[PDB]
C-alpha cells in the first residue's frame, strides 16, 4: 500500500536552502519504515551497531509549472510515496508531489511516468538508499554495508531492468555528470570554479556526526553560486533560477576535520536561451576520493 | 485544548545545526493555526499582503539529563504544545518535550514549571511571535506590524504579570545579554570576537525571501565557534558542549545583500568548572541596527 498524505508547505521544508531535500529524505525514512517492517530511525545490526539508511542516489525532477522554487508557505500539496525492491541491503523510494486538487493528483505511482514520461506540474523524487554502518566509532570513512535484521524487501513492487537508479549512479560516478558530454544542443563554457570548503561543523553535520545528506545539496549550490558570480551574474538572479531537474550521487562521507573541494562547470544551450547544465563534483583531496557528483538542469 | 503528539527524532530535526529550532518553529506555526482559528502558513492581511508570524523571543531550556544535544535518530519523544494570550497582534507558544514513557510525560503545561521550577529531563520551549508584513515588496527592512483578520486570541489561557516574555525581550535588547552582567558567580573573559558574516543566500534565507529565523541560531553558533577556537579549544570539544539554556531575541530582519557582524563574549563560572555564559549580538552595521541578541548557558 502506497502512502498518500496532504502536506502544507512549512518554512522548515522550502526556500533556496536544502530544507526541502531534508524533508524528502525524512519522508523516505518514514516510508521505508512503514513498508519494510523496520524502524529506520533507530535501526541497528545484530551486534548493536547503529545502521543508517544512507542516501546513494537522489533525483528531484520538476519543470516550469512546478519545481522546488515554486513552493512557498501555505501551499497545499499531495504527496504519494512508495518503496521498490532493490534487494536485501538497499531500497528505492519514490515520492510524487502535486498541488492539492490539481487534475488527477489522486493517481497512484506510475514507473513509466517517473522514468519515461514525467508530466509538467508534478514533482518527481527518487531516493536510492543503502544500509551502512561505521567501521570505527568516530570515523565517517571506510563505511561498511549492512542491513538491520528486521529489514524486509519481500512485500515490494519490482522495477523492470530498464529503470535502474544503480546504473544511473554508476554512470555519474564515471562521467562526473548525469548528462553525457556529447549530448547535442549544449556548449561547454571555459569558465570553471574550484572552491575549498572546510566542513562546516555547525551547518554540514547530522545528529549522529556524519555529514548530513541534505548539506551536500547546500555545498553544490555553494559551488554553483561561485560559478554564477564568476560569470558576472547577480545574487537576485541566482535566487530566481529554475531548477527543473537535479541529480545527486553520494560516493562517501568524510570526517569532520576534512577540507573538501567543490568543482563546477557549465554547459549552455545552443537552442533555448538561459537553459544550462551545471555539473558539480565534491572531492576530498587528501583521501583521493570523489564523495559526490551533481548535475543541475536550470532554465 | 493543548496538543500532545508522539515524535520520533528524524535527521531533519536534530544535530549541531539549527534543524531542531526549525522544527520547533514549525510546530509553533501549527499550534497557533489550530488554536487561533487561522492558517498561519498562508496568512494575509485585508489588503492581500502576506503576513508572517515572525519570531521575536525564543527560549530553549533543558539540562544535563536532557538538552538539544541529547537528541538522536530514533529517540521517542512526547511533545506538549499550547498557546497563551498576548493580545490581538502577537502570541506565546509553549512546547514541553519529554522522552516518551518517562515519569509523568502525560502532564499538561504548567506555567510555574516553565517560568519558575523547570525539571531536569524535560525540555522547555517558549516562542513569542508577532504578526508582521513587508513595507515594500523585496524589502526585509522597515517591517510593519499586522494581524490577519482571522486571528483569534479569545480562546487562550492567560499569563500572570510575573511571566513576561515581552519584558525578558526588552531587557536583552537593552543589556545585550539575557543574564545580567552583575550576576554573581561569573567572571567576564577579556577575549572577544567580532566576525563579519555576509548573508548566505543559500543557507540563511527562507521560502519567502526573509532571513530564516532558524539561521540566526546558526549565525550565533558561528560566532560562539570563533570564540571557542580563539580560546584554543577543539572542534570535537565544541560538538560535545552541553547547552542547558539558550535565549534568542530577534529585533529585525535584513536585506539579502547585507553584511552582518557577529559579536561574542564569554563569562566563566567561578564555582563550577566548564560552566559558561556566551553572549552573541548580531549587528547590521550599515543600518545602525542590532538585529539579534543571544545568550547560551553551557556546561
Amino acid at each position: 500500500p502506497e502512502i498518500k498524505q496532504a502536506v502544507t508547505v512549512r518554512p522548515g521544508m522550502c526556500g533556496p536552502g536544502s530544507l526541502f531535500v531534508g524533508q524528502l529524505g525524512d519522508w523516505t525514512w518514514e516510508t521505508v519504515s512503514a513498508q519494510c517492517d523496520t524502524d529506520v530511525f533507530a535501526a541497528r545490526d545484530a551486534s548493536g551497531n547503529p545502521t543508517y539508511l544512507a542516501f546513494y542516489y537522489f533525483r528531484v525532477r520538476g519543470g516550469r509549472e512546478l519545481h522546488p522554487g515554486s513552493l512557498t508557505f501555505g501551499d497545499r500539496l499531495t504527496v504519494t510515496s512508495g518503496c521498490y525492491d532493490q534487494g536485501t541491503e538497499s531500497v528505492l523510494t519514490l515520492h510524487r508531489i502535486d498541488r492539492a486538487g490539481s487534475d488527477d493528483a489522486q493517481r497512484p505511482l506510475d514507473l513509466h511516468e517517473f522514468y519515461e514520461r514525467p508530466r509538467d506540474g508534478s514533482l518527481y523524487v527518487e531516493n536510492f538508499n543503502r544500509w551502512v554502518t561505521r567501521s570505527a566509532p568516530g570515523s565517517n570513512e571506510d563505511l561498511v554495508k549492512s542491513s538491520p535484521p528486521g529489514f524486509r524487501n519481500d512485500g515490494l513492487p519490482q522495477l523492470p531492468a530498464a529503470y535502474s537508479p544503480r546504473a544511473v549512479y554508476r554512470e555519474a560516478r564515471t562521467a562526473h555528470t548525469f548528462r553525457a558530454l556529447d549530448e547535442p544542443g549544449f556548449r561547454l563554457l571555459p569558465d570553471t570554479v574550484e572552491v575549498e570548503h572546510p566542513v562546516d561543523i555547525v551547518r554540514d553535520v547530522n545528529g549522529v556526526g556524519l555529514l548530513y545528506f541534505a548539506s551536500y545539496f547546500s555545498m553544490v549550490d555553494k559551488a554553483a553560486l561561485a560559478l554564477w558570480r564568476r560569470l558576472g551574474r547577480s545574487d537576485r538572479a541566482f535566487l530566481r533560477r529554475v531548477v527543473v531537474d537535479q541529480q545527486m550521487c553520494y560516493l562517501g562521507n568524510a570526517d569532520l576535520d576534512s577540507v573538501l573541494t567543490l568543482g563546477a562547470r557549465v554547459r549552455v544551450s545552443t537552442e533555448t536561451p538561459g537553459e544550462e547544465l551545471v555539473d558539480v563534483v565534491i572531492s576530498d583531496r587528501d583521501s583521493g576520493r570523489v564523495i559526490a557528483v551533481s548535475t543541475l538542469h536550470t532554465q
